């Protein structure tokens, strides 16, 4: 310590590329990327999403075609988000555990064609209920929890049966991680991993996602200590990996979570973060180098893995 | 869970308010402003929707409302005429330069408003770099400090309460402090840009200030920090505190919230953060497109307080102050 | 570090109001205030309390009138303290769980008229026993605990049935938080919060409160490490929020509790603290700015919420 | 367990990659090279299988591939002719010495390649010690610093971007920094060998550089650190940082990984480690015998990153860079 | 602090042997050494191992002869590794719990002849299965765990019955430490210690060991935080001592484990570490003083005990 | 428990040895010796059973066995003749004083044995205080430092490898270091008595050295530390390290083990402890009475290692070294 100018000039290591490379503390690699994908029900179709320029909803045959290039680029995993047809939404959310639902069909197709690619499914009831609430309601509109926990467990088990290696309770509820963990073990799916959405905030950054998928419990953005209690509870319940969401607006949370628990920590660069960046890049306001700058921030902040709609572009860039 | 259900405190608005850990107030806001030469001039900046370059007379008119909203301070950025740019950056310490003239006008009209001047040579050089170049094109450190010290003394003479060296030369905070003390400017605060990274988020600002064409495709990797580095920011801030800074800053902002958190935790000193032009533009573009709700503005600024910042330099300051006044 | 005069002059940030505001580390807001209220049994009555100048016991119709202004000022919650008529005090403390007791009637009235206002009820047997001890005694005068735990559970459930959002075991006993937590869950009151009086000291500052309400277990004032063990036990038993009491005389405890547990921490500025301040203000010895100075100390010390008889005055001042 | 089975993340390659905590890249590699006098000379070193001593012309040819593989820097070690060794170590600062000549040649041919010169008198003394001896045979500290400072200035004059004092004299980092600053060598980095132990793992290097016969059975216990001590390394590194080092190093490497970890955790500064000659030789001997698979090379280098090093001086650098390029 | 040259010259304590001895922070003693031994099935035989120069496989009568000198040198314990004849390897691994298996016979012989010498047996199924996997497989080749846990428990109990004072689940599995701990207690072997191979990496340094014994679950070398979670789980399951393996390539892990848990920590200087050092010593590339240098590194790094094939040589040297 | 029974590792000798956290070795021992003037003199000390005052010739004879046992160093304490005591303590720096003569004799006879001389004026003053008194009877700080510096230079001139200021004057470590550096005594170590308390355990030493009658009922509360204070010891040690001490010491020993532990944990520097005369006497009296077994000697010395000391000044050093040699 006691470093003082001019004995210490911090620009000396910045003088040349070689010394900036030798002291460089972090680096993003393709091992850090997870690509979220919106999956349609039909055959031979793609749809553009107005608020997520460059992102497409894909039927499963199209998903398989694009996955050939994602696998060649080395992306380790995908996170699937089905786009449920409105006629499949119900009150009992039976579509969540249908072995022929989009998520289950997509995961069987991908596990068969690309055996080493990781598939992370979404465990939640909101994409399948007519009302759009994440749970089954009683006559007055209040959540019945064990009826809902029951369908979620059937959902997670159906994902495990389709071959998913990871399930992600994307909900922000209590009791689900343990029930799913317990049910998977109970049913013999001992190596299915549970990626919990641990510190998930009530945020305006999810806007574009509601367009993509066709749609009191999320955390207050002001709170930071509360996120550590959320992650601790998920860890205690058996989560294998924990996630912070949204991402860049919560980088201080990523840093605190990694420092406190030293566990596998993930971060979601959500639809609104992607949309802001891409709109600015397309308008000529920001250079495309901001994509890698934003992703290296997650590594510097302490994330092991990043769910990002820029995964393909970033993997292509990681070459330079 | 079941004993500990964290949803209980979240159930109702009253209990969420009681347990809310951080709050954004107008005391935390600093508004950066782009100032033009001449009279009765107002110019839109396409890459910063909603922001205008203003001549001093127009700045004084707009500042009446910034003061009424209670914004504590402005950060001035002069839009130097192309013909006043040179290799020696001498316009940086001209007593009749835009920054100096704007400072005297604002200090007279609004005595309680804080004026934070920019100490840096980028608005004044033909090449757009923040210091003086040697014959190999390197930004010289100590020769640049000599010009920055002359610049900071000129701002103190104009009445600025705070000078903010945004240059990233090593040792400049101590040089400027020594010069201010020697000259009797005992209470001029120095707001150091301590951990300032070599980023792509500054694009729109280069357009706003008129340095974009001068810099061209140039980079500042020999002085601004590598985005990959976090421990190094602690060493930058420690030096600036030992050299006499009254406030230390992290820049850019949202992409570096982890740095704000480490800096506040390690040094427990007045910590500031800049929500830069590219952060403003990306949000504004998405809000205008209808992709993000307007509530994202306060959410973005709340993140800086949660991460540990005391004050935030933000182009959203007027809008945020209007929304907080509710 | 290595900050030294005259390079570092700490008065520079204090030179002007604008720079004092920019570096100001804490601020009190109306979101931090909880107002305790003494509730009478009758109709159209108020009583002055000699040792708490300016504070009044209020019948429920008067309470509703005053609550209109507390709600307009933004105060988030009230803590109710019934003033039990002597003819309702018994040996079995049945009045504690009477659905027509003052606390239950007051909470139903307030929950119906002001649905967003939080109500924190007092769970304790002392206001309802003839002897004034917080528990039911056996023939020799010794506490029978499960008979007492039983009535306290009926009490907390009766509060939950009346609509209380928060119950506060204001006792300083062991076993109660868990029994109440367990009983509320068991009965379906899953979102009722439990605000534990965790570090509550044996103190002379409660004097005036005994006048207001008509009335071996509290902590020794010398002890600080002991308070952390008290808070840890309440947290383990399911408390949603933890409180230190009294307040200003124990600000070091507030700081240690927030630092150690990072949980929602509350502090009671008790009747004697209020009385000392108000007597000095009324005598012209202290300016009224001391009220906000005393309340900002709780925020600086680490409290999230403050139970204070000055809540109305403070909310009115928070404007300047 | 059963809830927490740590084997779940280990089950598949994709999940092992997602949770992998550290990675080795070519940015982390520094290749040490032994340089001969003369022209068209290449010599094998029996105790360092696969490593050759090279004349400058041969070094320039081999460096074309080191540069193509992206290795950031070389660390030069001159093989001084026996007749140029003396009590005064004057060849250490000869402008026409091997290190000086090699540096000028490499700086001209490969402008972006980092050149790290060795500041130490062991290649130049008749006795093989790293400093000047007094009449009792003790290695004098301050008289040795005077020669090391002349040596470091000569390397800066030859164009080295980094000088690395590997001598273990007290206070030499500050003396060398002061001399570099006074002479205007503002940006010459100083890579201090901070916690360098008195070890048996240096045997093969003494053969490679030609100091083995000069040192004989001599020891360096009055200056290199006792292998038993760990807290003492923190005091060595603290002094070198206060004296102005830009990088600090632990040496040897694998036998001292605990020291690398404590040094990175305590100071959060650029931390380097040397996988010394004896570590290289023991691995190479076992790999050639078929006792260890070739995958041990990357496993050994991954350990340095896991332990906290930013950069690694390793004789395996070319092989490792070839394997990483996949 | 604030130590600065020339007031502080760190060479002053290094000037003389006496002051280097007074400030010397660590020292290796014979109390720190554990010698691993490869045991053959027959009588009056020894075999040289090509990739471990100087190490020999020993029949039990030869083992007893060599143990006389190990005991005279003060070595506290041996770790036995039987060399199973191929005709004893099966699918059910019954040889693991045979009371007449090499390990059991060797431990009864040593416990009877040298009552104070500690014996650490290896609990694992890999030396006894035809396939060489550490577990019993079902028809498709997948591990059946309770059949395997069952034989391992019989194995550990058979070791305890033969007189072993320590058993070492050398596996890298979950559930075994607890089952063995539970079974030993259940059976009355309350003082048998369990030395867990806690942080055991997937490494190339085990090469020579496969030659010596005739032969998804081991840790990734890149991970360090993961090792702390591994050690914590073993401690929670009842391990008496925890070990890091391999050794010198993982000294940073030894340091973190000792610092985090402050528990009895052991480290294995594996076959490849021994082979590299001995090959270099025999080639004249390294002096034999490197053996003690390598072993003092383990003490400096925080190990209490070291499993090392150099134990005999080191104990002989510890005299100088 | 039952899973975790801490008795399991304790069950057998082999497992207790494997988990044993600390060990005492002869490397940790320093033997204090009381030296007389004259020839062929040996005197028993009733309050320190087993300890003798020895003339230099007798000291050289006894030191042959201390050296054979491997004890690293001696700490010399001269038994000044009554007639050589004065107000100015000039005998402290007499080149022909007992300490100076004993040092030259031992350095010649046993070149590898460490000699630690005592820097303090208590053996030389008529009043027994460790410094010079003013007219109010106060022990002057800076005037005392001037005499201690002359004393320490005389010990360095006599050949002592270590001087140990046991005086408790503020700032003396830095004064002595500056004087040693200025005079070229570069490698003379300074073993500071850093946290030395005003204790009743020193009684027997005052008898051994002959200062007891001079001090009478006097006290040293204006300079030695109050036994109640622990945080203050950290401030004493920090100053002595910043002033250049090579080793820092806590004294007395067993009654202050908590201070040894805090000092090693806080500073991670070479830490020494003195098992003072009264600790020796109380143990010896109990052992001779048959109240405590002789095994208490090693138990007492093991406590210092467990508490964090690297070295121990103990009158039991010969006995302990004999017992460790087993
Ligand atoms: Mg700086
Ligand atoms: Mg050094
Ligand atoms: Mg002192």
């Amino acid at each position: 310590a006691n470093r003082a100018y001019p004995y210490t000039r911090l620009r000396r290591n910045r003088r040349d590329d070689f010394s900036r490379r030798l002291v460089r503390e972090n680096v993003l690699t393709v091992d850090d990327l997870i690509l979220p994908v919106f999956v349609l029900d039909g055959v031979n179709q793609r749809e553009s999403i107005p608020s997520m320029p460059g992102v497409e909803r894909l039927s499963i045959d199209q998903l398989l075609i694009e996955a050939e290039e994602w696998v060649a680029l080395g992306i380790p995993a995908l996170a699937l988000f089905p786009v449920t047809p409105v006629e499949k939404k119900s009150l009992d959310a039976a579509e969540a555990y249908n072995p022929e639902g989009i998520a289950q069909r997509a995961t069987r197709a991908l596990r068969e064609r690309f055996p080493e690619l990781g598939i992370i499914t979404d465990v939640a009831l909101d994409p399948f209920t007519t009302h759009g609430q994440d749970g089954i309601l009683d006559d007055d509109g209040y959540v019945l929890n064990d009826v809902s926990i029951d369908v979620l467990v059937r959902q997670a088990l159906s994902h495990a049966e389709a071959g998913a290696q990871v399930v992600a309770p994307s909900d922000m509820m209590d009791g689900r991680i343990g029930a799913i963990r317990e049910a998977l073990e109970s049913a013999g799916h001992t190596n299915v991993r549970i990626m919990a959405y641990s510190a998930k905030y009530a945020s305006a950054y999810y806007g574009p996602f509601r367009d993509a998928v066709g749609s009191t419990y999320q955390m207050d953005p002001a709170n930071s200590d509360e996120a550590l209690h959320e992650v601790a509870a998920d860890l205690a319940e058996g989560a294998d990996m924990v996630m912070v969401k949204p991402g860049m607006p919560y980088l201080d949370i990523v840093r605190r979570v990694k420092d406190e628990f030293r566990a596998p920590t993930f971060v979601y660069q959500v639809s609104g973060e992607y949309a802001m960046h891409m709109g600015a890049i397309q308008n000529g306001w920001l250079a495309e180098s901001v994509i890698l700058e934003s992703l290296t921030a997650f590594k510097r902040a302490g994330a092991d893995g990043i769910l990002t709609y820029f995964a393909k572009q970033a993997a292509e860039q990681l070459r330079r």
